[PDB]
């Protein structure tokens, strides 16, 4: 599924991501925009052979099992395919584990290069939340 901007902001909000671990809603919508272009089915293969999955492009080397990343850790306890669902609950629960690691949202390279230090409030502007 491809989310609309305010539709995804509202879904992220209902699942407890606004201000989670100090990151306002809008950091999370900005990260999803540049990671997946709000598409839940987005996949991207990395040079090390691992693959990023879903709306928040969660990596198979540490966080999910895709059966083809030799050496992977599956810390969110879930097949990587569950992260491609139009229900974002799995991606939201795993993202919460990832931001809780000592790095915060710097784990997402597109948040670091194009959301971090920008007016991220713009991503939730006219939405009724």
């Amino acid at each position: 599924k491809v989310f609309g901007r305010c539709e995804l902001a509202a879904a992220m909000k209902r699942h407890g991501l606004d201000n989670y671990r100090g990151y306002s809603l809008g950091n999370w919508v900005c990260a999803a925009k540049f990671e997946s272009n709000f598409n839940t089915q987005a996949t991207n293969r990395n040079t090390d052979g691992s693959t990023d999955y879903g709306i928040l492009q969660i990596n198979s080397r540490w966080w999910c099992n895709d059966g083809r990343t030799p050496g992977s850790r599956n810390l969110c306890n879930i097949p990587c395919s569950a992260l491609l669902s139009s229900d974002i609950t799995a991606s939201v629960n795993c993202a919460k584990k990832i931001v809780s690691d000592g790095n915060g949202m710097n784990a997402w390279v597109a948040w670091r290069n194009r959301c971090k230090g920008t007016d991220v409030q713009a991503w939730i502007r006219g939405c009724r939340l």
